[PDB]
């Protein structure tokens, strides 16, 4: 409520906690750096989309639009933290996650994932209802991609040079969580394949989605033919899965 | 000019990865996340106005690398990429603000540069990154069976009062970063390049006399549907149009 106060307050303005966990270096794997090593370990890929902040300069200055879009983003990152997930990297409209870890299970991870992203959509859809649009400005709402990528598929290791560097994956399936992300409906969550033998495969809350490109569309989110490899992504309901929670 | 033969180290390594088939020494001390112009506000409540050029680069289609590679080949491969975009902003005297998988966020200028010299760093760092990919890179990829690679770049530029820094996040899980429109408009104008293309803002034309030999307006592509401008706030008669850059040609003119 307090967020949501604040971001009203601003908007009136027209014209468990993890504070030593640096960006880019995942406590699991933050000994890589000043190293040539690398490891292969599974993780959960989350990537956080804010959409529609750029039309707030239509009707509020600068300083109100960092106060609104910096207090969504808080909100995101305490929403992360809540359910143990690693903040890897801040953009200006989103956030990139990991969860899962080396004293982490990968169902842990998976069940931390979706109910991080439950309720982020959750705060943006519900929490922030109607304050843009009573404002004369375009509605902001979240698109998240989640995608699990296993230990032989997820490569850690450092990028780049000097302190302009970071220890992150390269994998496919956080490539591919990224790629999803684009695919979520209005404060929509998109999962792979791989998430759904983590939540007994249930057409409960997993609906697949076909791929959509350029106005047109596509059985896969990926294809390696060669390997038999046919990599679907499905819509998340997570206010059914909300509901339905004991918590 | 120089472009034509940085990078073949760089080419030479991608090409050998791909037969793997299943300007300063505080450079090297810039952090992510912390311009050293405006580092100082981190953990502050503090805010400062100071104009930007805001470069946002993209590398499309390396996730097609792995249908045929292994992720510490795909990783070889991209870093290559990424370092070679890493030093070339540093030539240019561009401060790298964030790593992506598949890009960087790069901003020129600074409390001791002119904006005149920030453009022309910017414009020229696009140029020698859109030739890298575009030339140097040509071939290789289909040559070993994946798609072909390349960049889309989006520049624009900022004064003073339309540009605030200030820190976002909380403790550690912070950066020092702007919140301007013209940031955001860079990384909407990234998506409307071509192939290989650059697509700048209308405040960048006067600062390169508007040549319509280097600049070529270019409407703003949303779902199937295009728009006169990239944004446009009618209570203040503002319409502001982006504009393809003929980078090949800025080359071949210097």
């Amino acid at each position: 409520k307090n967020y949501a106060d604040d971001i009203a307050h601003y908007l009136k303005q027209g014209k468990i906690t993890k504070y030593e966990e640096k960006l880019g270096a995942h406590p699991s794997f933050s000994h890589l750096k000043n190293t040539n090593d690398s490891e292969y370990h599974y993780i959960v890929s989350m990537f956080v989309d804010v959409r529609n902040s750029t039309g707030l300069f239509k009707k509020f200055d600068p300083d109100v639009v960092a106060n609104i879009c910096r207090t969504i983003q808080l909100a995101t990152i305490h929403t992360c933290w809540y359910f143990d997930g690693y903040v890897h990297r801040l953009q200006g409209d989103g956030l990139m996650v990991y969860f899962g870890g080396k004293g982490t299970t990968k169902q842990k991870a998976v069940d931390n994932a979706l109910m991080a992203a439950s309720f982020i959509s959750y705060f943006v859809k519900n929490d922030l209802k109607n304050l843009f649009e009573e404002q004369g400005v375009s509605r902001i709402y979240t698109r998240i991609g989640l995608d699990f990528g296993d230990d032989e598929d997820t490569l850690w290791h450092n990028a780049g040079i000097g302190e302009c560097s970071e220890v992150t994956t390269t994998s496919l399936h956080t490539s591919l969580a990224c790629k999803m992300q684009a695919q979520a409906e209005s404060n929509g969550v998109v999962v792979g394949d791989n998430i759904l033998p983590y939540k007994s495969s249930d057409k409960n809350y997993f609906t697949y989605k076909k791929y959509k490109k350029n106005g047109s569309e596509l059985p896969y989110v990926y294809e390696i033919p060669e390997e038999y490899f046919r990599y679907k992504q499905h819509d998340f309901n997570w206010e059914k899965f909300l509901k339905n929670h004991p918590q």
